[PDB]
């Protein structure tokens, strides 16, 4: 019943050639040499078909690098690059060059701060703040930038970092996030008072500006795969966007490719191959990148990591969207049911196809002897451009913002088998901030399943997120989203609680205007 | 008579041990050492106690870098490092990393910015003045900096650049430079109104500042050794100071060491080989840095030239000293006089010693053919600290400041001779900026013996430097010193012929507290 292509309407069209696509190419085309330009690098007759079928039916989104850069000269085709920032003016610089070269090409960047010694320091050192305006600097000057910082909260610049983004503060571009362990937190619980001002300051900062990103370095150590926790390959920070999960040292900067499985089509695909094909695929972009970057000045880091571990990124999105096709509530039972069901599907399948792979092209050297080809499969980016490309479907395993701000397809269907998809009613919706609550005419049933993320319960999303990282060997971007009005108290109890069920890392705490934190 | 270290008093002792020398190591160890791990180096018998000697007659200032750093691990013993900056962030980078190293280990930094696309240029660009916010920033972060950069005064974005150091402009601790061509100037000069207002600006920004400096790009490359004409190496900007004139490329970056003749004791060393032993000891310090940065992360430009050029900038101090040791007027034909013959010797003698280097130990690979060892043998750097440590002498080739503010001890043995050395008189002096023009006591003879830099003719400045420039085959840091009340059309007139003489830079525009111009 659905057409080929059905996602690639006119919307889609205009935002990949005003965005992704050189002059004179069409997304149709595009999409058909990436599938061939795959098929050639894997050596793997009727490949390429199979991936443009997968493309036709809507179950694959591919990233914007690759979109833009795959099989061809410009750019690379990497989403994230995460540096160590070792504590020498030399390892300064090689990160800064990195920085340079990255905000030019495009794909985001990151690095970790905190092994670099405090403000005060005998060399009397500026300290990691100090430094930071380097960074800042850099983006601020070269572009295609976006860059996050990582700091540990018991390192002695703490206090610095917590005024990132304040009013005449020198760091107004760069983004950061705060590591923070399982040892700190308890003793923080069990009383200290030092420890629970700067973590009330902490707290305020988020409210303030959505920010810090919270790394919960612990949980993430303790989620590695085997294979890091083998060889001591510590995960020191996460990258721009909080969902990579990968080791950086003083002679690798991470890097990782993605693209996402449609799960409103969750029941179309799940037995069939679309998963491994999709794998297969991100396998041979990491192959891409390893050979464009063998001559790359600054990036030998890089190329370095992509060549020993061949690291993986493949997310999801249209969860919420799944969800409401069938007539499913985000925070119910049944969502966590679905939430296992499809996540567990995912590890099987990409791990499956990682062994696969192995077996055809050989183990990279941090995973001789371990049967697969990556040493990680997943991890659940956001997904807005790539959510509008593809249908307009749900971002990642966000909720809907809301209705209506875009109608959402279903609420439009519901209103039309009950004779209300009129102006007045849409204009009402339009009115409460697309919600749909006030609505008499919907029953309470109706109600839940269209509530917007605002109206959702926020453990619920934290216990989702705690639920499927089971299955996911990297991690996930986790927005939460609080009324203004909110207790600092209940905020505290919220992100405690994500500590608590093992979230690796919180992303942006949104704000609205003027239970849900502590029910589900 | 003079006792040897006589120089060596307390005053230097102290500045030595608080600024140059580690705890426990004296000055007069520090300089034995020197002599000695020269010697060694050279593989030259007796030639430790020669280079001692000199030193013990106060014939030799050394540089800092060499003070702090020459046979021991730590720093670099050079005194300036020019860059050449490609249009291209990889080439952008390699240059922030050079001035990140540098900065740490210090001697000050240099880059050349006018090959850089300007603001609005297809990739669209934001220009050079938007990369010198890049420098900026490394030297506001990484200290021991200090970074001068280079624009053409015909570049696309020379506005952008004349508002550095103004109040909120993002550029406010660098300095820098504009190059101005002959051709620019004529054109100028004959009336082009766009050339004249820009002429203008420049003029009123460098009596507000100091700064620019200025650098005769067309004077600086018709002064070049004849090698550098032969291979087409451009000398595109000067270094931090504006006495060095090397050429700096996508491969090379200059670099140089410099010590200093005092002129105080020119009839003393004048048929010595007191300058021959400098420069033989410049050629090791050369040696010193070739062997320490090859495998210094970052610094392959430099040492690249460093191998291939061997560059050297012997310089000067004492010559307002020597002129009054001799009752010499500063601005007279007898100075002109004095400043040839001391000039011309400098030329021969080091050049003579260059040549002997070249048969002694080899002709680096610029110079296969030449018969020398060196590119350039001398340059005239500022001397203000170095001044002090030897015997509180003049600075450079520039007139005292004033006798008082330090007691002038030519104007004190004169007072003496007269009775005139009591406190009133000198309380006088003190009170009228270190001037003995008000004191009727003194003949109209010995008052212009005891000029003060503010009281002298600038017109005389300028073309002495002019005279001695045939003699020296680098550049000369040259400061003028102004009265605010200086109408701008002659300070317009004084520029134009510093460039119409030949002078390949300007330094900066001294001001002091409310026919000097165009008479000598
Ligand atoms: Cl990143
Ligand atoms: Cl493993
Ligand atoms: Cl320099
Ligand atoms: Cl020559
Ligand atoms: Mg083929
Ligand atoms: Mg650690
Ligand atoms: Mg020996
Ligand atoms: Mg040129």
């Amino acid at each position: 019943t659905r057409p080929d292509f059905e996602w690639l309407n006119e919307d889609s069209r205009l935002f990949l050639q005003r965005g992704y696509l050189l002059e004179g190419t069409t997304a149709l085309e595009r999409i058909r040499f990436i599938a061939e330009h795959a098929e050639h690098k894997l050596g793997i007759e009727g490949y390429a078909d199979k991936f443009y079928h997968y493309m036709a039916r809507g179950y694959f989104s591919l990233s914007s690098p690759i979109w833009s850069n795959f099989g061809l000269d410009r750019g690379l085709p990497i989403s994230c690059f995460g540096s160590y920032i070792g504590d020498s003016i030399h390892e300064i610089m090689v990160t800064t060059a990195e920085v340079g070269m990255m905000s030019k090409i495009g794909g985001g960047t990151s690095a970790y701060f905190g092994d670099i010694r405090p403000r005060g320091s005998a060399i009397k050192s500026d300290g990691s703040f100090n430094f930071s305006k380097l960074f800042d600097t850099v983006i601020d000057v070269i572009s295609q930038g976006q860059f996050a910082g990582y700091i540990d909260i018991e390192h002695g610049d703490i206090d610095e970092w917590l005024d990132i983004h304040t009013e005449g503060n020198p760091i107004q571009l760069m983004y950061y996030g705060v590591c923070v362990g399982h040892d700190w937190l308890e003793s923080m619980k069990a009383g200290d008072p030092y420890k629970r001002q700067l973590w009330a300051k902490l707290l305020q900062r988020k409210t303030e500006t959505g920010i810090p990103y919270l790394f919960f370095k612990d949980n993430a150590n303790a989620g590695r795969p085997d294979v890091y926790k083998d060889k001591n390959m510590t995960v020191h920070a996460s990258n721009l966007c909080t969902e990579i999960m990968l080791p950086s040292s003083n002679d690798e900067s991470f890097v990782c490719c993605l693209s996402s499985m449609n799960l409103l089509y969750f029941d179309e695909w799940k037995d069939t191959e679309a998963p491994e094909v999709l794998t297969y695929f991100l396998d041979v972009v990491m192959s891409e990148f390893i050979e464009k970057s063998k001559d790359m000045p600054f990036l030998d880091r890089a190329h370095r990591f992509a060549t020993r571990h061949r690291a993986l990124g493949l997310g999801v999105l249209g969860w919420h969207s799944y969800l409401q096709a069938n007539n499913i509530a985000f925070d119910s039972f049944q969502a966590m049911q679905k939430n296992n069901l499809i996540f567990k599907t995912l590890q099987e399948k990409t791990l499956k196809a990682s062994q696969e792979l192995a077996k055809r092209f050989g183990e990279p050297e941090i995973l001789k002897g371990y049967g697969r080809r990556n040493t990680t499969l997943m991890s659940i980016a956001p997904t807005k451009s790539s959510s509008f490309i593809l249908g307009s479907v749900s971002p990642s395993v966000e909720p809907f913002k809301s209705n209506y701000y875009y109608k959402n397809p279903f609420l439009e269907k519901l209103l039309q088998e009950k004779g209300l998809d009129t102006e007045e009613i849409w204009e009402s919706i339009l009115h409460n901030d697309g919600s749909v609550q006030h609505l008499e005419q919907l029953t309470d049933e109706e109600k839940e399943v269209f509530k917007t993320f605002s109206e959702i319960s926020q453990l619920s999303v934290i216990q989702q997120a705690a639920q499927r990282q089971k299955y996911i060997d990297q991690g996930q971007s986790i927005n939460i989203m609080v009324h203004p009005a909110t207790p600092a108290r209940d905020l505290n109890q919220l992100y405690l609680t994500a500590e608590e069920l093992g979230l690796k890392s919180i992303y942006y705490q949104y704000s609205m205007s003027a239970n849900l934190l502590s029910c589900s």
